């Protein structure tokens, strides 16, 4: 079968952090709508699929002119991985060759231009992932993790907690906005991070993601500049 | 010798991100001044020492009515650990018994009330650290580190990158604001994290730290409410 560049936007309906998160408006347009417009305007995709369990989400997808894949509940639950949804979408439309890009609606400031730029890093021959990421304001080695009840362990070393920032390995946060992969490689590896992975750097600002009403407010302030 | 509760504020002059960072004003008062007022108003300390390599910083300390220790350049360079400075300050004033608290000027929204609350977690008998910390907006396991080669490795597992947030261990960032220790234990362990460590939780908002002009702007917005 022929190579196709698919955009898959996973957008479950019953979001727990904030009700109907993927439909929440930000400057008059839904989170879903922002990512769809970004996919459309990027002009990188032969097909744009929104995958959802919910008719409210499906209905919004249709009004933006894009295809919809209906997910069974097990693939939309709070424990479901993104990979299982994207694979399910690929199986439904019958694509296993070309490129598949995950575009999460939680990243409203990611634009068509970002998608274009990310694509120019993707290499048809080598077929490693392109993943959008931003540098971090606070180094993740300088953290404690809960191990039992009332015990906290350092991420790696106790000494790392007190290391001058610059002595530590450079750290990047994948921001959720863009994950580009060779489709067959995605299917084979069953993950979004495939060697050799290139990072597409976005500003911490443009990497804002929505968990809360505040995040939404703040993204709106950012957009208006 | 008698037990004394020392506050040590390490405040180097030649800050290499943001020029003269520790003297930067935020609502009319320097970062240094904010942490000094917090120490003074907490009423937890017998002595308050500002340790610096620089006369501008020393001068500001004197105007707030607190003691100054002059650090030799080697203890104020970008590679110097905070511990070496605090120990040096303890040796200078001749305290090795009681409690020593590190208060970093980069945490302007940490107040005397925070210090007081942190102190009520400290146990004279058990003598483990109290360290101020806040929960994280983004999980540090979901990160990549530069390994020397050109290539990015996951913090822990590749699978962690795609895990739903809630499946991951709870994460806390020590925020730099408060580190309380038994003085002799600090000296013995030569670090700020001494078992059994208690965490003093602050909001992410109150845990804001200053690396940039924006951080300073943002702290100013926060304070005015
Ligand atoms: N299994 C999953 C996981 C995430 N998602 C969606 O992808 C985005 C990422 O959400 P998280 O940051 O919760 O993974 C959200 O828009 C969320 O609704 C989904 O639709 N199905
Ligand atoms: N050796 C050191 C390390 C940090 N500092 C100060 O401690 C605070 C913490 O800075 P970092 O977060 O960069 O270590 C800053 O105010 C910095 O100027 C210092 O005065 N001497
Ligand atoms: C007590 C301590 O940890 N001091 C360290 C401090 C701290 O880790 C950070 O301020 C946490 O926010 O930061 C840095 C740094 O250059 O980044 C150097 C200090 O040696
Ligand atoms: C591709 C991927 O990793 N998707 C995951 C996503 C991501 O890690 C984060 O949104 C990046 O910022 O988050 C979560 C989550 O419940 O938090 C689950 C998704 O399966
Ligand atoms: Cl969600
Ligand atoms: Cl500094």
């Amino acid at each position: 079968m022929e190579k196709q560049n698919i955009a898959v936007i996973l957008a479950r309906q019953n979001s727990k952090g904030l009700p109907l998160k993927n439909l929440r408006k930000m400057n008059g347009i839904s989170l879903l709508g922002h990512t769809i417009n970004a996919a459309i305007s990027s002009k990188c995709f032969d097909r744009i699929i929104v995958s959802t369990d919910g008719g409210l989400i499906a209905e919004e997808a249709k009004n933006f002119g894009v295809e919809v894949v209906l997910r069974p509940a097990e693939l939309a639950s709070d424990t479901a991985s993104s990979i299982s949804g994207v694979i399910h979408a690929l199986e439904t439309i019958g694509s296993n060759s070309g490129t598949v890009t995950l575009l999460q609606p939680t990243s409203p400031l990611r634009t068509g231009a970002h998608i274009r730029e990310a694509f120019s890093l993707f290499d048809e021959k080598i077929k490693g992932s392109v993943v959008s990421a931003c540098p971090m304001e606070h180094h993740p080695l300088k953290t404690l993790l809960q191990i039992n009840n009332g015990e906290y362990a350092p991420m790696r070393h106790l000494s790392d907690l007190e290391q001058p920032r610059q002595q530590l390995p450079q750290a990047f946060r994948p921001n959720g906005a863009i994950y580009i992969n060779d489709t067959a490689s995605l299917i084979a590896n069953n993950c979004f991070f495939i060697a050799p992975t290139k990072l597409y750097i976005m500003s911490h600002q443009d990497s804002i993601d929505i968990d809360t009403e505040l995040d939404l407010q703040q993204a709106e302030n950012i957009l208006n500049h």
